[PDB]
């Protein structure tokens, strides 16, 4: 047994032999660091008793425990395997107890499968009897993508454990966590997953997020496949050398998916498919976001509101934490300090501009007949308040307001509640998104004002390394009773049923709108509902670098918009630091600055009206603005394909070993690719140039650059922007808001490729409708240049813009000069536009032009 290949026995003590002798496993102290002295033995563990029986949708198989010393418990004796042939390209399995019912996920997306084993499986599943193990192959090549037999089933009511080989090194996934690298460490790391409000740090803790989900990238070909496993208890992945993972969950059942596709994004748009692709926002949630806590007052809020216009920065919403708050307390306003604050929602509206407000879930439960609270009364009064063990009182613990009850966001009359309150305090401030935060949940207290009894659930057998080591730590009691089921089960998917509660309330209060949902606590599948930020991070260089692999995690995640607090939360933020992540933070997907209590004002114009950083940050946040039809339309193919958006290069360049393991640079969709300075004091980065022809955006110069590492000059006032050889990227001219940018004059930007050349898509359609995709009510175009010829093509056209778009700037990469430029409408000629040519940097431009959004145009040119 190759060291490397152990599956460790003892994963809750030091390991002794004694123990070893006890469990019935192998021991072998003499391995190098980390490797399991104590390790399962050929033979632990389940085999099939009799036949495999086949089902319309796959098989089934009895699985018989063999005889074995109860370490963590109850174990369960007879298993039942259930595998069904999903779809070509995904498989599903499940091990559940024969004999017994046990809590499975009720996920809102994810469906019970009824139909017949899909034709043409991309995959083979195969199992062995004694000892029982799954192995799922690619029938391509026979590669082996997962394989058990490298450790047992284990299957005890508070302890389920199965592993898998991988057949490669190159994992990326799992969460919510900071990983600091992109690419997994394989080196016997363990990650535990249980919903924590705990600082993203370097202490690799669980976060505020639930996600199981990981990526393969099998081989330089690009083939991919993914796993996911529907489990929320508390759980933990190991991940070794072999290479193999490992996953280790304290309850319900091991129901098991796998995913093949032949690149990586392909495992992506399967795996989206499965639990829900993402929504497609409101236009202007893709603007810049600003925020803080502790404003203090209206007026302080209003000042830092005024110098940022003042600036002309670009920027769509203004964000009000609970200061707003009549003392912290959801659906009030403070008549004090916020006087007034119905009037300023009016002055950000006439501006342009959206407000999102936090709401956190837990509600004081401080009311009498002398000063009634509202939501309180009205939650008491529907009995939705997450309940103690007794099952009939509610839950104590203490939030921002001081003690507090909690929503059962499970109860669907708790979304009627929440709907209600929502639709009172709309009428008093209209707010145009919400903010959903502490709702891993958060408690300020352990459990409950009581504490927690002493119970398997709060005291289970086995705790994984999950921070502090007691699961009710600053969140509920695992006894405390929901209508899904006991918190011990469902605490992971708290803030998911918050944010299904949230989009529920939204269909009322913004009918036929998206507006905005932004949550702290995920689950798999939340961002059908909601964006994510990255939490409470701190104003440090390595903050920033680590911000950029928890980007490209939740974009796999299926919530692409994500983001961290630009600047830092936590700590005054240097100048430097705030300048350099202001640049980069202009390409987050979810871009917000958010800045934590007491610390010294980083909002762009804090800076100086004429300061480096300010200049800066307008710059590259007016880059952001003019390529928003672009990140708008990735979007759209995120929402409709299940495509990244933020997206690791090995998406793109997995041909390319080099590209694997890069975390410090990312692309927009498949053309932009983001290189950012990410080092104090630095002018300078290393960076990999992929295996493409690349253009300086800005100057839109060839680099000469290609497939190699390169120091990238970039002094303070710069990041590193390039378009790709083979892309056409839609463009609009900016303004300081996408109320206005929207109806401003469109361009194409056509980067050539080594062949002349390029394609392109554009989806526009009313920016704010719910479900315009599925009742297909947009436009869709497609650009296409080759030789002499860029031919705009229509695929869908059921939405006109009543702004009279068009596009009137046409600018070519990579071009000789074009001559006898001719425009032709529908085939029909053709007015001569302006065309200038740079011959230095091979950059034409085409103006005075008019290519109607919505219309077919062939525009020709000669050599
Ligand atoms: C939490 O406890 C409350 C009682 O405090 C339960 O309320 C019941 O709710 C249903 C309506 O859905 C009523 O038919 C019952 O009359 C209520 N009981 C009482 C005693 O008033 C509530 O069901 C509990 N929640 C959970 C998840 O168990
Ligand atoms: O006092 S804090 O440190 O700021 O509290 C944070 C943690 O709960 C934890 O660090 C402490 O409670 C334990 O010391 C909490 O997450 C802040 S919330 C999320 C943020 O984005 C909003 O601006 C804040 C107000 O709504
Ligand atoms: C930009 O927006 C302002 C409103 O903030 C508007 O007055 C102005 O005309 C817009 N500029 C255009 C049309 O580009």
């Amino acid at each position: 047994v190759n060291e490397l290949e152990r599956i460790n026995c003892i994963p809750d003590q030091p390991p002794t032999k004694a123990t070893c002798d006890q469990r019935g496993c192998c021991w072998n102290p003499q391995g190098a660091v980390s490797v399991p002295w104590c390790y399962y033995s050929k033979n632990h563990s389940y085999h099939v008793e009799g036949n495999l029986v086949n089902t319309n949708a796959g098989f089934t198989a009895r699985l018989k425990n063999l005889p074995s010393s109860p370490v963590f418990g109850s174990n369960v004796d007879n298993v039942l395997l259930t595998a069904e042939y999903q779809t070509s390209n995904r498989f599903h399995f499940k091990l559940t107890d024969q004999t017994n019912n046990r809590f499975e996920v009720p996920h809102e997306h994810v469906q019970s499968f009824s139909g017949n084993a899909a034709a043409s499986l991309t995959y083979q599943v195969e199992i062995s009897r004694q000892p029982f193990s799954i192995k799922v192959t690619r029938r391509s090549n026979n590669r082996v993508l997962f394989d058990s037999s490298i450790g047992p089933l284990l299957f005890a009511d508070q302890f389920l454990q199965l592993s898998t080989r991988l057949p490669s090194t190159n994992v990326y996934g799992l969460g919510e966590h900071v990983h600091q690298q992109y690419r997994h460490d394989m080196n016997w790391k363990t990650w535990p997953i249980f919903n924590r409000d705990t600082t993203p740090n370097g202490n690799g803790t669980n976060l505020y997020g639930a996600q199981t989900f990981f990526l393969c990238l099998e081989d330089a070909s690009g083939l991919s496949f993914g796993v996911f496993l529907m489990n929320s208890n508390a759980m933990e992945v190991v991940l070794q050398p072999a290479p193999a993972i490992t996953y280790r969950t304290i309850g319900g059942i091991l129901d098991f998916y796998v995913f093949l596709g032949n690149t990586p994004e392909q495992v992506v748009q399967e795996y989206l498919e499965l639990i829900g692709r993402p929504a497609l926002p409101s236009y202007w949630a893709l603007g810049f976001h600003l925020s803080r806590y502790e404003y203090g007052t209206l007026d302080n809020m209003r000042e830092v509101v005024e110098r940022n216009r003042a600036a002309q920065l670009p920027y769509d919403v203004q964000h009000a934490d609970i200061d707003y708050m009549d003392e912290r307390r959801d659906f009030t306003y403070d008549s004090v300090d916020f006087k007034g604050f119905p009037e300023f929602v009016n002055e950000l509206h006439n501006n342009g501009q959206k407000l999102v407000i936090i709401v956190d879930p837990a509600i004081s439960n401080n009311s009498s007949s002398s000063k009634p609270y509202g939501p309180y009364d009205r939650g008491s009064d529907m009995k939705i308040w997450v309940n103690s063990s007794d099952g009939v009182t509610p839950l104590i613990g203490e939030v921002w307001p001081g003690q507090t009850v909690f929503p059962d966001y499970t109860n669907p009359n708790c979304a009627v509640w929440w709907t209600k309150e929502f639709e009172l305090f709309h009428n008093q401030v209209e707010f145009d998104g919400i903010w959903i935060d502490m709702n891993e949940v958060s408690n300020f207290v352990d459990g409950s004002v009581s504490g927690c009894s002493t119970n398997n659930l709060n005291n289970p057998p086995f705790t994984p390394r999950i921070l502090d080591g007691y699961l009710f730590c600053k969140t509920l009691c695992m006894d405390a009773v929901q209508h899904w089921g006991k918190q011990y089960d469902i605490h992971n998917l708290y803030g998911y049923s918050m944010a299904v509660a949230t989009a529920e309330a939204a269909k009322t209060v913004f009918p036929n709108k998206r507006s905005f949902i932004l949550t702290r606590s995920t689950f798999a599948g939340s961002g059908k509902f909601a964006a994510h930020w990255l939490g409470d991070n701190t104003a440090t260089w390595d903050d920033l670098r680590w911000s950029i692999p928890g980007v490209l995690e939740f974009n796999l995640f299926g919530i692409p918009m994500v983001g961290p607090d630009i600047c830092g939360f936590a700590l005054d933020t240097p100048e430097e630091l705030c300048r350099r992540w202001m640049q980069l933070g202009a390409f987050y997907p979810f871009s917000r600055n958010h800045n934590g209590q007491g610390y010294k004002d980083q909002d762009p114009a804090s800076f100086g009206a004429d300061s480096l950083l300010l200049n800066s940050s307008r710059h590259y946040l007016n880059i952001r603005y003019t390529l928003l039809p672009y990140l708008y339309t990735l979007f759209f193919r995120a929402h409709s394909r299940g495509d990244t958006v933020a997206r690791p290069l090995l998406h793109e360049f997995y041909e390319d070993n080099s590209t694997w393991d890069v975390h410090q640079q990312f692309l927009w969709g498949p053309g932009l690719l983001i290189t950012p300075v990410l080092d104090e004091g630095a002018e300078k980065v290393m960076a990999y140039v992929p295996d493409a022809v690349w253009y300086d955006y800005e100057t839109g110069s060839q680099v000469r650059w290609r497939k190699q590492k390169v120091e990238m000059e970039l002094p303070g006032d710069k990041i590193g922007l390039h378009l790709r050889g083979g892309y056409i990227f839609p463009t609009q001219q900016p303004n300081t808001t996408t109320l206005a940018s929207r109806k401003n004059p469109l361009g194409l930007i056509i980067a050539l490729d080594e062949n002349k050349e390029a394609k392109g898509e554009l989806f526009w359609d009313d920016g704010e409708t719910k479900d315009t995709v599925a009742n297909k009510v947009y436009l869709l175009c497609e650009f296409s240049v080759t030789q002499n010829r860029l031919e705009v093509n229509i695929s869908q056209s059921t939405y006109k813009d009543p702004n009279n778009l068009a596009f009137n700037e046409i600018k070519i990469l990579g071009t000789e000069e074009p001559s006898n430029v001719t425009v032709k409408h529908n085939g029909v000629p053709s007015t001569s536009p302006t065309v200038t040519y740079d011959s230095n940097l091979k950059v034409a431009i085409i103006t005075d032009i008019d290519l109607l959004l919505g219309e077919a145009y062939t525009v020709e040119w000669a050599h």
